[PDB]
């Protein structure tokens, strides 16, 4: 039985409590089909001061449908959990030493706490030095989420390039976004500004934009375009930049990689990815 690690990230992975009987609420898509739900164990409270408890929860969304299809096609059983520290994964010095380790889903894959990462996980060369990716199951990039009305053109807008205190922008801590900004000498002062204000999760950042506590949120277009399309008060702005895919993550020289990539190819070829899009990404008007 493979250990799948994932992360909360709508519309790819919804996370809800079980009902009182430990089951998952019966729900249907806009088209009347049952929403497929898997049990995922993970933390159910990330509020500072409250005790962390790992409990069974209900998971569903684009990546969960994708998982179910992979499991069927490649004849494997699995169990899903949510990444313990809440993070995608960056490489950090451990224990105040010069030794480095990966946190987030990257760390769990490398340590053996997971066998496969099934998540909106960005494919980049930094990560590919340590793990293997499938071919992209989705092609996307970064964009910028703002409140409707906000006068920002893109990543090259002077308000971003020349930051003051009167316009706060941020991304999510311990994602690959800070790495990409740090990997160009041009974008240095943006990275330095963001590090001061970054959020523990996308959901918190998004909420902060809604609540006028964050002016601009730099994040995956596949998530932000959904969020902005779901919430009439929120918009995206600017051209996509740092175009890149989402992939399945596996350890180096994994015997799963080739067949995972083959499954994803088939899904691109036969309309399955577009069906997922029509189920999870584009299906109705904004209703927050
Ligand atoms: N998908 C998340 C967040 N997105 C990213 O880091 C990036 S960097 C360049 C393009 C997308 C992740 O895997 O950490």
């Amino acid at each position: 039985r493979l250990k799948i690690v994932t992360i909360h990230q709508e519309p790819f992975v919804y996370v809800k409590p079980t009902l009182s009987d430990g089951t998952c609420k019966e729900e249907f898509t806009v088209n009347g089909d049952p929403v497929k739900k898997v049990i995922c164990t993970g933390p159910n409270d990330t509020s500072p001061g409250s005790p962390r408890h790992t409990v069974p929860q209900c998971c569903y969304g684009f990546c969960i449908d994708l998982l179910i299809k992979l499991a069927r096609t490649m004849n494997f059983t699995y169990e899903v959990h949510l990444v313990a520290d809440g993070k995608f994964g960056t490489q950090e010095r451990v224990n105040n030493s010069n030794k480095k380790e990966w946190n987030g889903m990257m760390g769990e894959l490398l340590s053996g706490q997971a066998d496969m990462i099934v998540a909106p996980l960005t494919i980049n060369n930094e990560r590919a030095q340590y793990i293997e990716f499938s071919k992209p199951f989705k092609y996307q990039g970064l964009t910028i989420l703002v409140k409707k009305g906000t006068r920002i053109t893109g990543i090259n807008d002077p308000r971003l390039r020349n930051p003051s205190d009167k316009f706060i922008y941020a991304t999510v801590k311990q994602s690959s976004v800070d790495i990409y900004f740090r990997r160009q000498v041009e974008l240095s002062t943006m990275y330095r500004h963001m590090e001061k204000h970054n959020y523990e999760s996308a959901a918190e950042a998004i909420q902060a934009v809604r609540d006028n506590k964050l002016h601009a949120f730099i994040w995956d277009s596949a998530v932000l375009e959904f969020e902005a399309s779901q919430k009439c008060d929120l918009v995206t702005t600017g051209e996509l930049f740092f175009r890149s895919g989402f992939g399945i993550g596996m350890r180096k020289d994994s015997p799963w990689k080739q067949n995972v990539s083959l499954s994803i190819l088939k899904s691109h070829e036969n309309g399955f990815m577009e069906d997922l899009d029509k189920t999870w990404v584009r299906y109705q008007e904004c209703d927050s």
